[PDB]
């Protein structure tokens, strides 16, 4: 598993696709066995007073990169499902997270404070084919309070594809900052996505609002790790080619899959990484 160069990549994911995609299912398989010799423990998420605090059951935040709240004036006042993980050549570019629940936003935006994020990437509808995927965590107008984070709503904009809101938010504890959530919106009333070019292009203009000397982006779908895998291996992987000019998608997944578990959930998510990185070269 040494990278790839770029220039080889396209013919790379011709072969994977090759033979009803046999090459991108023996990868995949590989993924998910990566994990066969490694207990990760998860004692926190599966400690009864945390347990309302996930949304799905099996999904859990590894204990030794999970983000910690600072704790309240409860021993468990310090947990959400929540993981740092790591971006290219960087350590904590990231935090994945689940979609925050009605009891669960207040720790949410205290995480965005205290961790400093400056960005948000939602990759999920609130609602998705009539099933409730997320509770929504921002103002629909004006101002709105969570614990001791006010959130008031400046600015937006809608695209075909996504939404830019860009939110201020102050600590009652008069400090303010400026947090921006990047939403893709477009969603498919039966199967799934099938365009990766309107995916870059959200993917290169969210990961580029970063600032410099900020905290680690939020990125959180549903369960917090499908869809949130997929960004984060594209934008880790845009980085590489754009620094180093090679290529290893198997191998830095198989690397953050030890960070939150399943990264990247389906076969079919790991093909559209690559056909978004080969909309990206080609497009060079
Ligand atoms: C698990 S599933 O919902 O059944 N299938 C998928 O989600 C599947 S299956 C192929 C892609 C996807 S989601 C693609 C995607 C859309 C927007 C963004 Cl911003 C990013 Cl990063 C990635």
């Amino acid at each position: 598993m040494e990278a790839i160069p770029v220039k080889q990549f396209v013919k790379h994911i011709g072969e994977l696709y090759s033979n009803n995609q046999h090459g991108f299912s023996e990868d995949f398989e590989e993924v998910q066995r990566c994990t066969a010799d490694m207990n990760i423990t998860a004692e926190h998420s599966n400690h009864p007073e945390n347990k309302h605090k996930n949304r799905y059951i099996n999904i859990l935040a590894y204990d030794h990169s999970r983000v910690k709240l600072r704790p309240l004036p409860s021993k468990h006042s310090d947990y959400i499902n929540a993981n740092y993980v790591d971006g290219y050549n960087k350590a904590k570019a990231y935090i994945a997270t689940q979609g925050p629940l009605k009891s669960t936003f207040e720790d949410f935006w205290r995480m965005i404070w205290e961790q400093n994020t400056g960005i948000i990437v939602m990759i999920t509808n609130l609602v998705e084919k009539g099933r409730r995927k997320c509770d929504q965590y921002w103002p629909t107008e004006n101002s709105e309070e969570y614990g001791n984070i006010i959130v008031t709503l400046k600015s937006t904009k809608i695209h075909a594809c996504y939404t830019v809101r860009r939110f201020s938010i102050r600590n009652t504890k008069q400090n303010e900052r400026v947090v921006i959530q990047y939403h893709y919106t477009q969603w498919p009333d039966m199967g799934v996505p099938e365009y990766a070019l309107p995916v870059l292009t959200f993917v290169r203009r969210s990961s580029a609002a970063r600032m410099p000397e900020t905290g680690p982006v939020l990125v959180h779908c549903s369960a917090g790790v499908g869809r949130t895998g997929t960004y984060i291996v594209i934008d880790s992987m845009l980085q590489q080619i754009k620094d180093k000019s090679t290529v290893n998608v198997l191998g830095f997944l198989k690397h953050i899959r030890t960070q939150r578990n399943y990264l990247v959930q389906t076969e079919e998510q790991y093909i559209f990484i690559h056909d978004a990185l080969l909309e990206a070269i080609l497009g060079k």
